[PDB]
């Protein structure tokens, strides 16, 4: 009666598992990579910072913030994959010349291009990934490659 | 108590599938669905006409779009928003003129139209879009509208 | 006794997460899956030479769409059809001219190929591309086609 019970929903826990795994696959591809405990997601499309950090949070994750090298280059499989440089969440908008996440924390892994960040202009708070992984500080009003983590 | 042992295990397996599915559907609605209630909308992402839309959402599982409430208009709207194109919705008026009906033949519970419409245009709207602003007009079933089916 | 409260508190859960996965399952499948018997299909919805779309299924932990039977087929050709693209197939006769193989080197245990075909056209074909009517054709593996995997 319980052994019973018990059995029935071994049954329905190991279809699910199975069926969850086959789910991932396929969910992933092609627009996501997971890393660790983290998903990158492209929209497969470029916005302005503003714009791709609102439909971020607004699905409930952020901008890509790549945390280790192993997250940096998890992301530059999306952005090669779409041929596009993508945003990632970190901005110095507030204190010109450090850069910090969303939270206002300070970066705790960088990836930046020789020569980089250099504000060209002195108008550039955001920051790109390139196809080789780099990045670049660039104006936020461009628009780049819309990727979130989740 | 062999059963004991089943059961605690069984309450880690099942504990790790919802975390771990949990974060799934954040990553599935991003960027075409929208969650609202139990109900879950997803876009195609380009226009048909609405037989065309209809056909789609059916075979899909689903049906079209079928806003029941305030609520589940306006998180549509961010879907329409978003893709910066008017949608199809499920309802029309094909079998009584005047009356719009679901799929199943309900009546409606719920309408968001804008002043003056349904107006029947032409003679000929039988079908209806949600605009940008949410409100929603009829029109020619034969026009070519955003897909965003139901689920 | 609190063993039973206990397992069937789980089974709630259980079934409840059962039915919130069949719905992200549907979502996630429109519009560019198609799921039949255990085997799900998505499309990428661009077009890749051969090489470049196998590495893609591989890395994502499936393979190039593997009709193995007329139901397993007609729900690829769907896809197809939604796309308007031919799409590759996973069978190549690279080892053995005129013999198809799947990637383990299994024989083919279905086929569905065009009047004529396979003909190895310019000595040259040893790719399979599934048209929008669902019939096949040997092609060659440098040229560009749907990338549609299966998991
Ligand atoms: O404006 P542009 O000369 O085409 O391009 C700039 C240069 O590549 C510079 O090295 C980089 O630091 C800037 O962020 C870019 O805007
Ligand atoms: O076709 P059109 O004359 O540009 O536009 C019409 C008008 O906007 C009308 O107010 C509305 O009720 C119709 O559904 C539309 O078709
Ligand atoms: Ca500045
Ligand atoms: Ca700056
Ligand atoms: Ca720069
Ligand atoms: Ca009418
Ligand atoms: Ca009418
Ligand atoms: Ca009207
Ligand atoms: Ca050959
Ligand atoms: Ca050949
Ligand atoms: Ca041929």
């Amino acid at each position: 009666s319980l052994r019973q019970q018990v059995e029935a929903l071994q049954g329905q826990v190991q279809h699910l598992q199975a069926a969850f795994s086959q789910y991932k696959k396929v969910e992933l591809f092609p627009n996501g990579q997971s890393v660790g405990e983290k998903i990158f997601k492209t929209a497969g499309f470029v916005k302005p910072f503003t714009e791709a950090q609102l439909l971020c949070t607004q699905a409930g994750g952020q901008l890509a913030s790549p945390r280790s090298a192993a997250e940096n280059a998890a992301l530059q499989q999306l952005v090669v994959a779409k041929n596009e440089a993508a945003f990632l969440s970190m901005t110095d908008s507030k204190t010109e010349g450090k850069f910090t996440y969303p939270t206002g924390e300070s970066l705790v892994y960088s990836n930046w291009a020789p020569g980089e960040p250099n504000d060209d202009g002195g108008s550039e708070d955001c920051v790109e990934i390139f196809t080789n992984g780099k990045w670049n500080d660039r104006a936020c009003g461009e628009k780049r490659l819309v990727v979130c983590e989740f």
